[PDB]
DNA sequence: ACGCTAGGGATAACAGGGTAATAC
DNA sequence: GTATTACCCTGTTAT
DNA sequence: CCCTAGCGT
């Protein structure tokens, strides 16, 4: 059986690799639980072949989280992670890291939660039949922050940044929190754009749930 | 005065596109 | 040539 | 995602 080390500098379109490919047959549990939360985030899960196959791409500016998921989906990533340094349009250099795993089916069980009547989206009771508490780990230190950033404030609500879902999907998004974590929650407005807003009173729970998962350099988006 | 908020800005993300490296 | 496809790359903001 | 000006008390 081919070693990730045997491929993991072949061709793209390499014999040796597909062959790799076919020893691989679907994701361990901790990649689809991390898998989903991640999807949730900062990851982007795509299909050039109309739904025959997906990868993930990944791209943060935190390198320690970065090599966190690479490890986490080893197996799946050939390359380390490739520095990305470019110039706004305020002439300001800003650097991140960008990584991806190759394309495959493997790849579809994830992505098919997302998908329903032929469209990305978020189903109402991804929450509740999925959504485990590492799901809700990764979410959180992708998407997640502090309602309040004012030095010394005691504030210990929670915000999940998910301004680029519909209003409904939130909806659905934190009535599946609420029912299946039962975190006093609920949608607020930012910009125009729906946010997910824990308060306080359930940052304990939330945070008992998630502390398992989180890695060292994200303990800051704690409050 | 001080604790919230929502408003706001410069990223730190998300989305797709293009191609050098294999196969036949 | 034509078909593949992982690893960059750039376009653009919602975060 | 974070910051912080300035409303509300
Ligand atoms: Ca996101
Ligand atoms: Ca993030
Ligand atoms: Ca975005
Ligand atoms: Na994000």
């Amino acid at each position: 059986n081919i070693k990730k080390n045997q491929v993991m500098n072949l061709g793209p379109n390499s014999k040796l690799l597909k062959e790799y490919k076919s020893q691989l047959i679907e994701l361990n549990i901790e990649q689809f639980e991390a898998g989903i939360g991640l999807i949730l985030g900062d990851a982007y899960i795509r299909s050039r072949d109309e739904g025959k196959t997906y990868c993930m791409q990944f791209e943060w500016k935190n390198k320690a989280y970065m090599d966190h998921v690479c490890l986490l989906y080893d197996q799946w990533v050939l390359s380390p992670p490739h520095k990305k340094e470019r110039v706004n349009h305020l002439g300001n250099l800003v650097i991140t890291w960008g990584a991806q795993t190759f394309k495959h089916q493997a790849f579809n069980k994830l992505a098919n939660l997302f998908i329903v009547n032929n469209k990305k989206t978020i189903p109402n009771n991804l929450v509740e039949n999925y959504l485990t508490p590492m799901s809700l780990a990764y979410w959180f230190m992708d998407d997640g922050g502090k309602w309040d950033y004012n030095k010394n404030s005691t504030n210990k609500s929670i915000v999940l940044n998910t301004q680029s879902f519909t209003f409904e999907e939130v909806e659905y998004l934190v009535k599946g929190l609420r029912n299946k974590f039962q975190l006093n929650c609920y949608v607020k407005i930012n910009k125009n754009k729906p946010i997910i807003y824990i308060d306080s009173m359930s940052y304990l729970i939330f945070y008992n749930l998630i502390k398992p998962y989180l890695i060292p350099q994200m303990m800051y988006k704690l409050p």
